[PDB]
DNA sequence: CCCGGACCTGTGACAAATTGCCCTCAGACGG
DNA sequence: GGCCGTCTGAGGGCAATTTGTCACAGGTCCG
C-alpha cells in the first residue's frame, strides 16, 4: 500500500486539522512528492482507500475542503495558509484543489515514513499526530524509545486549552490514544511520566512492533 | 500546633462535537 | 439515433458515542 514520507518539519509543525482533514493531506503530499501544487481527489477512489460508501466520501470531502479555509500552518516561526484559492469541481466526483507552493519544500526536504495502512482506521487526529511522531524515531526492525515534552506536545498538537489541566489531559488525551494506537496500528506503546517536583514536564515512550 | 492558602490528583456531570447509518433524487453513460 | 436502467454522488437528515469543560472531594507543604 502506498508510502508516505514527509520532512521531519512537517511531523513536527503546529496545526490543527480533523480527521478527514489529515486523511486527504497524505495523499496531496503522495501526488506533490510523486513529481505547481495543484492537486487531484476522487470520490470513488478515496471511498475505497478508506472502506466508505460513495455518499458518505462526498460528504467527508466536501466538508473537509470547505474547513479549510483560513486554517494557517507555522513551522519553529514561519506561519502561511494551506490553500490560496477556493477548492472546485470541474466534473462530478472529482475535486481539484490549490496548495500554497510556498509549502512544497516543507514537504519534501530528516524524514518521517510510514505505510497508509498504518493510520487508516486511526479516528482521533491528535492520535494521528502522536503515531506521527513516534514514526519519525522508529528504528528500521521497528522500536524505539523518545521522551516528549508536555508544552511541546500542547503547542505542536494545538490541544484544547482545558488539557493544561493535567488530570484532563490523561483522561481525554494520553490514554485514550495510547490505546487507539495499541488497537489500530501494529504497533505496540507504553508510557512513563518524568516528572521535577509536583509538575509533570515530559512523557518517555516506548514501543515495538507486531 | 493548626489555620487558610496554593499546589497537586481523580471522578461525576453535563454540553458540544463527531461517528457510521439511512433515504431521496438527479447526473452520466451505454445497450 | 434516442430513451431508459443502472451506477454515482450530492443532498437532506438521525441516535449513539466520544471529546471538551468545570465543580467538588481529597492529598501535600508553606508561613
Ligand atoms: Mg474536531
Ligand atoms: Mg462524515
Ligand atoms: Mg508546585
Ligand atoms: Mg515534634
Ligand atoms: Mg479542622
Ligand atoms: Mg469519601
Ligand atoms: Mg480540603
Amino acid at each position: 500500500s502506498p508510502r508516505i514520507v514527509q520532512s521531519n518539519d512537517l511531523t513536527e509543525a503546529a496545526y490543527s486539522l480533523s480527521r478527514d482533514q489529515k486523511r486527504m493531506l497524505y495523499l496531496f503530499v503522495d501526488q506533490i512528492r510523486k513529481s505547481d501544487g495543484i492537486c487531484e481527489i476522487h470520490v470513488a477512489k478515496y471511498a475505497e482507500i478508506f472502506g466508505l460508501t460513495s455518499a458518505e466520501a462526498s460528504k467527508d470531502i466536501r466538508q473537509a475542503l470547505k474547513s479549510f479555509a483560513g486554517k494557517e500552518v507555522v513551522f519553529y516561526y514561519e506561519s502561511f495558509p494551506w490553500f490560496i484559492k477556493p477548492a472546485h469541481s470541474p466534473s462530478r466526483g472529482l475535486y481539484s484543489v490549490h496548495i500554497n507552493p510556498y509549502l512544497i519544500p516543507f514537504f519534501i526536504g530528516r524524514f518521517t515514513q510510514f505505510r497508509l495502512s498504518e493510520t487508516k482506521e486511526i479516528t482521533n487526529p491528535y492520535a494521528m499526530r502522536l503515531y506521527e511522531s513516534l514514526c519519525q524515531y522508529r528504528k528500521p526492525d521497528g522500536s524505539g524509545i523518545v521522551s516528549l515534552k508536555i508544552d511541546w506536545i500542547i503547542e505542536r498538537y494545538q490541544l484544547p486549552q482545558s488539557y493544561q489541566r493535567m488530570p484532563d489531559f490523561r483522561r481525554r488525551f494520553l490514554q485514550v490514544c495510547v490505546n487507539e494506537i495499541n488497537s489500530r496500528t501494529p504497533m505496540r506503546l507504553s508510557y512513563i511520566e518524568k516528572k521535577k517536583g509536583r509538575q509533570t514536564t515530559h512523557i518517555v515512550f516506548s514501543f515495538r512492533d507486531i
